[PDB]
């Protein structure tokens, strides 16, 4: 059967998704988690919620377990990991209010532990060298669009759609974003680099996550919060945070309406194939 | 009420920018700075040097302690840091000989402790996001600029001036910086690469230096001397030259600075970095 | 010795052997202990040593390799010369899966890996070393590799000196661009679109800081890659690997033999000299 993982950013460091059954505490080989897990259910589907930099935000995203996070999430019994992230947009069309299902990044992290395996005491043994050209499950990907259809929330698929049929607040069904390290945000040079680049959205926290969940043979699949007075942001984000609330939610029971075997035996396979210890 | 504090990059390993009133060996909560820091008065401002690669250069860029150099400025009281730094050239505009007081850069370094905030055991407690669009403190910027004008030196900016205005060697007024960790220099390939982003000079030295000075809350401005990394004697005597120009920059900027009244200056870096703390919000 | 060849085999040269072993070197360098034990041996009457750079079992990822105990060690044994492969990516359409590369040149989008030999680290030599790296490999050493493929009889594409209708494949391709990603994993469509973007030939994740130390050690360093498919097609692909992995041998070979042709008094000093020259400390 699947289990849903949620992994919480910014707007979810404390999140009342759901009645909890209870909170949990566990360890991994890599380290503790950013903090405990609330464990629950959404219907009849097994959920687990996560919020990835501790309830009180102490933890900044260069410093954030990703390993411990992602292997807990695992070790629970996870078959999909559904993950928020605030970003800044670089593109005229994608506004404050909007989100956006990824299906690319380019990675300028650094410093973070972003593989499971190797010959340091501290990781599993082994050489892992993963396929990342299409870094997230498809099919988990899709759930979460159609999640937002069904919630009556605009969608924006500029492949299919012309722009003039972008209407806000919406959800763009595609989307490509730059992972820096931060704390710190970009400077003007930076972003004006990084939309030539062609990239959509910048974020913090993505990378190594979706790494890790695919070295896990977890299914994983990203929404991005456009945020880019204060009072009003917040308001804003209040706001987008409902809507998330709201799509993540009928994205757990859409996931449990589908069979997955052959995906997560695809997801655990791909794992053994990339093994170049081996 | 300011108090100037000048980190010297190469050519100022060892400043005597001014008679030395004391001397301070410091100990940071984030370690040692490069070296001890050199107190004193320019006029009536009080005045701090440090060299920001030590005494006898033996700090390579990726392993000079930044956190422990702004930090220790700051626990003197400084309200302003004025940086030096030796850089190479991506643009035919931009001469060995000439100066750039920086506003913009685009960061390649990795591995260094750029900010005094986290969760690590030695962090100061919280989540600090620092907005970095316009990195630098722009009153700081003019006042270098306006140093340059005052000690006769060339003053170019291509927003406002036609390409013959561009007169070597000249401060160009503005600029940005790739920081690339080092220690080596560039591949023919990367310069290719960064040139073709729009950047005008290549140092390893300004980041995270810029950023944590912000986090500091101080007020901020770079400025660089174009060098040649590719005759070695006319190479070393304009660098040598170059050196004195900056040195007088400094001083007369340093004397511009406590000429105005900055707290309102002071307060609003104050202010941005409480409300860019992410743990409080 | 006047002139004595190391050899860094990557992947498809765990376990090399590409001479009868005379010496299995078990040493250990002031930056900790090399990918494996060094063997040494002869090619003809040139001294020759070569080194796995993952280790035996290939266990060592990339980003874990001691980039600065191989090259030092090999350095120490009395090494001139250092001729390394890596398998990449290809990002261009001229370059098959088959095809090799002599590179000449890289951007370097590592991290974490210990670069330089120098520092105020007590891991490290004391000193502040700046060395230029405009043209990072030793040109002479390149055009070594380019005439061992033309020795072999396996085709050489010159871009700039070629019309490109006489790039026929298999080929080594007489120059070329890399970029070196940290890795454990490969890029995403998003990365390689903007690496080909900025003119990149090939993508790998061994090759700096590897040649970075080498000419920090004073050594000629030149690179060929092997151009690989990292997308039975699986079958065919390990099948492609395996001769390209015969062809290289081949190429290392002969390059050897045609390093201990030649006087290198003038290159082995002007690369020492380079060190010297670096030293912003003095």
């Amino acid at each position: 059967k699947v289990k849903v993982g949620i992994i919480g950013g910014s707007g979810f460091d404390d999140p009342n998704l759901f009645k909890k059954v209870g909170v949990r505490q566990v360890t991994t080989p890599f380290g503790k988690p950013s903090d405990t897990l609330v464990e629950g259910f959404v219907g009849d589907v097994a959920c687990v919620v996560l919020p990835r930099h501790g309830k009180g935000h102490l933890i900044p995203p260069s410093e954030v377990n990703y390993r411990a996070n992602v292997w807990a999430l695992k070790d629970l019994g996870c078959t999909h990991i559904l993950a928020t992230n605030a970003c800044g947009s670089l593109q005229e069309d994608l506004v404050p209010g909007d989100f956006v299902v990824l299906n690319q990044f380019m990675d300028k992290t650094w410093g973070r532990e972003n593989t499971f395996y190797g010959s340091k005491p501290d990781s599993l043994k082994g050489v892992l060298h993963m396929p990342m050209a299409e870094p997230f499950c498809e099919r988990t990907r899709q759930i979460l669009i159609q999640a937002a259809r069904n919630k009556s929330i605009n969608v924006y698929d500029k492949k299919t759609m012309d722009k003039s049929a972008c209407i806000h607040p919406c959800v763009h069904a595609e989307g490509s974003a730059v992972t820096i390290n931060g704390p710190r945000f970009s400077t003007r040079c930076e972003s004006f680099i990084h939309k030539a680049m062609g990239l959509d959205i910048v974020n913090m926290t993505l990378v190594p996550e979706v790494s890790l969940a695919r070295e896990a043979g977890l299914s994983y699949a990203s929404i991005a919060i456009v945020t880019d007075c204060v009072d009003m942001v917040l308001e804003q984000f209040r706001k987008s945070v409902v809507h998330v609330r709201e799509i993540l939610l009928e994205a757990v029971a859409l996931i449990g309406a589908e069979d997955w075997t052959k995906t997560i035996e695809a997801n655990k396979a791909l794992v053994m194939s990339s093994r170049q210890d081996l």
